[PDB]
């Protein structure tokens, strides 16, 4: 696993050295601790904002990738077994470079996405969504395996954080954005398009009525699936295994129950 | 006070025991660090899921309860005197066996409710409606001895770290589950009978319209009493010294101001 | 800079003096630790809540200022400057005794709008809204020196903490209360009178539906704009541009798109 480590380390290391200005700083910014995946992921995808300048070399780079898949693998162990362990975090490892894309194009999606924004180093630094869908991408990854316990215990570190609820099963494409953020859900088996705009207090689920009975069907398709560029405002309750088709615009507390078809605005 | 705690320390491993499979396992899982309250009531309720499994005897769960009591103790004087501090802390000791039971059923509660749930470990490591039960049954027998501070502090602390608000006063029977659960608000007065399935943003609460004047009444019922096996829907506020009745199912965003008959669905 | 900051504590000292009994205690309360700025302010403003009695002299509200304005300096030199730094760093010292004046009417205001709270000192010990104020007050000051990052950070660390999501460019009057809170976000432009009571999952905001296109306008007024003495209900979105009257009671759930004016009802 180390020279697998190795090889990642280098190409991220390749990557950062490759991107635009605006993903770089020559700035030493404020030491923070965050739980733990987070504060490694932010040094690891984005070191100028995480890190001394004097201490960027690839070596750094591998040395807390390299911390992280230890801790990892510790946590998936005691989940689930030693091996087990071993491919989900050489999946991990293998996705990290295509998960550094993404990562940049959610960034741009939320720098377009709020004039409040001043420029990518601050939504770097501390937007809640972003740091959300850092620990979400890897989260997923996990979930890919076929891991069902240690990827929801590291989303509910994020839920802890910025109270944004997203399962580790969601699948989420890239120029993602969620805006301010708090009482955001997000369900297992929801699937989301490439650029949305997710406002606070946003259900992308389902809900339960007592059937007592007593003891609900375990997982299948449930939650809704999301085209591209759809907006969805504060409040919306978008609920059920129901299509969202591509450009819709959904208003504020709108309760939606049934398919809403592309190209449209409803309130 | 000592002799008391291993009286009530011998019961609750007793308890333990006996408790069914489901209750217990052989893993050796993730150290964490959460707010003193849960952390210690999380080891005391729970060894085998936040201790090495080399570790729990008896006098190790006795060892956790002493050092919660003296903890909770050294608040209670803080805020009131040393002598109401004593009282309030037996009373706590004296309902930890029933509060054990209680939390069981919570949990078959949240197993039953969420098809996301792959086992009740995840649920007892991790789910955030779970953690804040945890802490709300002990600071509701904090309420019930007369106690106004530190129980609300208690809940301040499960508020930050899930962002359910559920105030110490609230009385709430068993089989209980908030689900996602940010946003919940739970107010002082409030009276929730068994089966209570809750999803994010859901208030039962009241809402006070600014009567200039200046200062509203003290206390009083003012919140929602609620029957058995009733389900609330996505941000429903419920508002008001309204009675709910069983077996009622409340669609999202719904917003109720007056009593709903038992047997009901509304949206 | 050391000299203004021994005038400031000196004032901010005879007003702790001059106070009513109300905002004072002899109680040596429970030692919590939170994040820097809320930790030092706490100190700084309410020092009876958050020291032992027998350290509070002058010397220590100072020595705490200090130790305040040398991190605030550090984190705003990170991102800016040092000379721009100094002058934001004197402006709210220059400031912190008006803030002290306001903050016990957000005081005031907390418990005349809360029939849950016993007394002020639990308030300030533990109520959600209040501690978000405090910070905030402070974050407005660097806005208001022009600083765009290190008062955004700031004010996510308030965010993270109690959910509550409040843009350091938002202006906002005394006797303010935040009841419960989660969910409650207010926006860059947002312009909040005197007399404000907010409950949970409130938005003072904008939502911005994607024009593809790509990149939105920085900045500009687009946010609402509220009067004095008015109630916003649990839920309520309050969107754009727009301006609400005074002596306004907006209900649960609500949808607000337009102007309201004064002396309304609203649902």
């Amino acid at each position: 696993m180390d020279n697998y480590i190795y090889s990642i380390a280098h190409q991220l290391y390749e990557m950062y050295l490759q991107d635009e200005d605006a993903f770089h700083s020559k700035r030493d910014y404020p030491h923070k601790k965050v739980f733990t995946e987070l504060q490694k992921l932010r040094k690891i995808f984005f070191p100028d904002f995480f890190m001394k300048h004097q201490k960027i070399t690839e070596s750094h780079i591998a040395s807390e990738l390299t911390k992280l898949v230890d801790y990892i693998k510790d946590s998936v162990t005691a989940y689930n077994d030693e091996l087990f362990a071993h491919q989900c975090v050489m999946a991990i490892l293998e996705k990290l470079p295509s998960i550094k894309r993404t990562l940049k194009t959610d960034l741009i999606a939320a720098y377009a996405g709020d004039p409040a924004a001043p420029g990518l180093s601050l939504i770097i630094r501390c937007y809640p969504g972003f740091q959300a869908v850092i620990v979400y991408r890897i989260a997923h990854v996990l979930y890919e395996c076929g891991e069902r316990y240690y990827c929801r215990e590291m989303m509910e570190s994020v839920h802890s954080y910025t109270s944004i609820d997203i399962h580790p099963g969601a699948s989420i494409k890239g120029h993602f954005f969620i805006d301010h953020g708090v009482g955001v859900v997000i369900g297992e088996t929801a699937i989301i398009g490439e650029w949305c705009r997710i406002y606070q207090s946003v259900t992308l689920g389902a809900m339960h009525f007592q059937e007592e009975g007593g003891v609900i069907k375990r997982g299948t398709k449930r939650h809704p699936t999301v085209g591209d560029y759809v907006t969805i405002g504060t409040g919306a309750k978008v609920l059920g295994n129901i299509i969202v088709g591509s450009h819709v615009r959904i208003g504020a507390n709108c309760w939606i129950d049934r398919d809403v078809d592309s190209n449209q605005t409803v309130y």
